């Protein structure tokens, strides 16, 4: 059986460029000089440093979405690198778009991969990796939620890296059934039966199926 | 065979362990506001934040030493962090133990992790990942060189992560044939014959062998 152990190996594959973004995501979130602008009252004269920051590590991570989610007095600030434009706004309450901030710090785990679709543009749905600060502000949310927000067609590039024989189709779902991404079991299917196998992923914390019959 | 496919797998999460290391390194010899401070002449008023800055890394590396190697007006400077103490000094010349900067520096590579004496503590031999910036000085060299020193008992302790049975042995060694760190072939050896398996690990350049034998 090559496959089953073909797929655990690609599926690591997933995972170290994933663990890049989140090493990424995990240190900026606690970076000093990020910490130290934000307890300045975040001065709008180092925003350009703090985007030349942001941009060494897109370079780096070659992902084309970087945030920072920041509280100052009692206030939550998104800010956010793409395309080169620096763009910032306040974090709306609970009931609006900006839900998934309360859900992440009211949450006890230190990073999540939520899919949500990006709060300045509504029309792009991008993978955001959310990784928040060890340190928390005075009103006990994470004094810092930075991450990487990952292009959807990233997704579909790196997992059809490897390809078994050139062909055949690799999946990615949710926890919940929600596929992410397109390029051991008997199954039948339209078009010919085919076999399956499925493992988990732990740093991205999604299910990974790929198909190959003959 | 069992093996051949286990050893794999645990090389790969060896180098999942290096690869998180050397993205942290990579973004730190890159940091914007570490070449801002290089550019500003180094002043010493702002080390207290870049130790830190440092310091936040260390905590989530959980590497003892790091380092930044960084040109201004045509000198080198050695900073570390290690065990709370930020060390400085000016980088020596070729003809002394900094010669692994100027080798480094002169080759083509983005890095290497070379095996090497501390210059601060001739008593402790760190395991060092050299990357450089990807900006240079006005003499050529780069304008940073940043990583971590780690710590050989790390290394122990991370190669015995996932023990066959909870015996045998692991052990890797440079291309050269150095022994760095110790927890499909036919071999007879003293105390029974034992069977060998070994792989080349691309993000350490270094291979890794281990014998189980019944
Ligand atoms: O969950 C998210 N949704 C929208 N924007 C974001 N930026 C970081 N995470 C998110
Ligand atoms: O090669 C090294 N030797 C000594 N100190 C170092 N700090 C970074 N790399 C090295």
């Amino acid at each position: 059986q090559e496959l089953p152990a073909q797929v655990k190996g690609l599926a690591a594959h997933i995972n170290l460029s994933l663990s890049q973004d989140l090493a990424i995501s995990e240190s900026l979130a606690n970076s000093y000089f990020i910490e130290q602008w934000v307890r300045e009252g975040l001065p709008e004269e180092r925003q350009n440093d703090i985007a030349a920051y942001l941009a060494r590590l897109m370079e780096q991570l070659d992902t084309e979405l970087l945030f920072i989610a920041a509280q100052h007095q009692g206030r939550g600030y998104y800010f956010q690198l793409r395309n080169g434009e620096f763009l910032q706004r306040i974090i709306q309450p609970p009931g609006s778009e900006d839900d998934w901030y309360y859900h992440f710090t009211d949450s006890d785990n230190a990073y999540e991969l939520n899919l949500d679709s990006d709060t300045f543009s509504p029309d792009d749905a991008f993978v955001y990796v959310n990784y928040r600060s060890t340190v928390n502000a005075a009103n006990g949310r994470p004094l810092v939620v930075a991450g990487a927000g990952l292009d959807l067609s990233q997704m579909a590039s790196l997992i059809d890296d490897f390809r078994l024989g050139g062909s055949g189709h690799a999946s990615l779902l949710s926890a919940e059934g929600e596929l992410l991404v397109r390029s051991v079991h008997e199954a039948t299917r339209d078009g010919q039966e085919v076999l399956v196998s499925t493992i988990w992923l732990p740093e991205l914390q999604r299910y990974l199926m790929v198909e190959v019959d003959k």
